[PDB]
């Protein structure tokens, strides 16, 4: 009676156990699908998603928070069956993903009709199931804060204080709009603490990244096997020294793998040099054997996999 | 045959009589009707769209071309479902509506790739149905031709090349985009007469129309009624001089009518400031009636209706 979850009862946050916060089980373009149906294969998909889901099981992952949504192709009915088909515990969220523009449906609309959208999502269902989403997912990246953008972060606050969920951002890295999001989002009255910076594991530029997380709010160090943005072992260093300077409390770690994607960046044929270990798994088989064998305690890895998401959706 | 039609077997161009060269059925931003489809009722949209055609069809309108593409909520198997219910000649089409950039999905993917998803529709079907598109629209407005708008621009020139549909613009009248969208197609190689340049209408400057029908294109005179682009009365003074001035070869009116769009600048109560004696037959109650009585003969009206379209689609 706190989280809800996709094609289950709703559970406390208590009960969330150890949590990947930031996976998708399936990404595309809205209206590429829609318009041109023969470049998707949905057996696939499914496939794909139910195998990755079963291995993190297998690994010990009790809960899996997406946050597909509004143009990353969130799909309610998908999420049902990759549930039915595993048990996982799946947070589905509501939101807008964009980089520059809305969709010209939100030409004169206000802010209060984008986060009653998300209000819709959260307190009615989504798309016309009675699966509620869990949380407000927002983005920014290259193009920086533009007039749209914030728009749709102004209407997330709205959500979160009218609904109580939390808020997961995209952000990049390297241009400060992390930091910006934080700020609008704690101006609209939104606590820090229900906020995750996303993809701040994208730079080893730890003065920034602290930032953030002295500012009250968690950081993502969310993009494990995305060489692209940061290799590996680079993202192991950061999160190590952040862990060692004592803001093992603020950290959440997770892939932003996606069992399926459509983008042609993530061609067969670009994966070896792009992002050759990437998968949902990789924290257990890397990541934390790597931490343990430097000290980090098995302490650091209950807070930052179970206490963390707990707090989180608190 | 060589014009096809949804939900009819294909025409010679000689039988395409008289026809509206740019109105819409219907309009929406796919990533939004997708995840908040509450927002939408699909029965009061068939009605209206029903209603309008039935009207235009009354007044002598044979042919409906409706450049709704990717970007403006494509849906082939609502169009059937209009064809049916009216009687409707209906020529859809393929392409992509953009302003800045592509969806994510077209990361990494050649100008061929795009051109691949054209040619798939006009040869093999559109939605996976056997309905074909008769012809490519691409779009840009006030942010000018950005990298991917020239992407998509280029792609249509592959298209046309391959299967000889002709292609229709949407262009903003007061940046030069219409000039510049023809200077790129021809010199890829399409035959100018191939090109319709969009929303030409929405300016009096006549010399700037001019221009681009002297380099052998046809000129979108296409969105009468739309007041807050121009006023039905200066866009009439427009036609009139261009048909006195010679260019009625070159002409094409519309338009631009949306049967239903969820724009929230569509919003009703806007209706009457924005776009108030906006419909389908506007111009059969006002402009045809207004270039009559300037002294403009059934001639010039069955050139401008009937053989400059033939002459387009040939
Ligand atoms: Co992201
Ligand atoms: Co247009
Ligand atoms: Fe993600
Ligand atoms: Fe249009």
């Amino acid at each position: 009676m706190r989280i809800p979850l996709v094609g289950k009862d709703s559970i406390e946050s208590k009960d969330i156990g150890f949590t990947l916060i930031h996976e998708h089980l399936r990404v595309f373009s809205e209206a590429v699908r829609q318009q041109w149906p023969h470049l998707y294969n949905e057996d696939e998909e499914f496939r794909n998603a139910v195998n990755e889901v079963k291995r993190a099981m297998q690994f010990g992952v009790k809960t899996i928070v997406d946050p597909t949504v509004m143009g990353l192709g969130r799909d309610i009915r998908f999420m049902e069956k990759v549930v039915k088909a595993t048990g996982i515990n799946l947070v589905a969220g509501t939101g807008i993903y964009i980089y520059i523009d809305l969709p010209f449906y939100f030409l004169n609309r206000s802010i209060d009709e984008i986060a009653d959208l998300f209000i819709h999502d959260i307190k009615e269902g989504i798309q016309g199931t009675l699966n509620k989403a869990g949380f407000v997912k927002i983005a920014a990246d290259e193009p920086g804060i533009t007039k749209d953008v914030e728009k749709v972060i102004r209407a997330a606050a709205i959500a979160n204080k009218e609904t109580k969920v939390p808020i997961i951002t995209h952000s990049n890295a390297h241009n400060n709009t992390g930091l910006e999001q934080q700020r609008i989002l704690t101006e609209e009255g939104v606590d820090p603490g229900k906020i995750l910076i996303g993809h701040l594991g994208d730079t080893d530029n730890i003065d920034y990244i602290k930032k953030i997380a002295d500012k009250g709010s968690f950081i993502g160090l969310d993009r494990y096997g995305l060489d692209l943005f940061l290799p590996v072992d680079k993202r192991n260093e950061t999160t190590l020294r952040l862990i060692k300077d004592g803001y093992s409390d603020k950290i959440m770690i997770s892939h932003d793998y996606c069992c399926t994607i459509d983008i042609g960046t993530a061609k067969p044929e670009y994966k070896p040099k792009l992002a050759p270990r990437w998968s949902i798994t990789l924290i257990f088989e890397d990541t934390i054997p790597f931490l343990k064998r430097n000290g980090v305690n098995e302490e650091v890895i209950a807070t930052i996999f179970k206490e963390n998401p707990k707090k989180f959706f608190s």
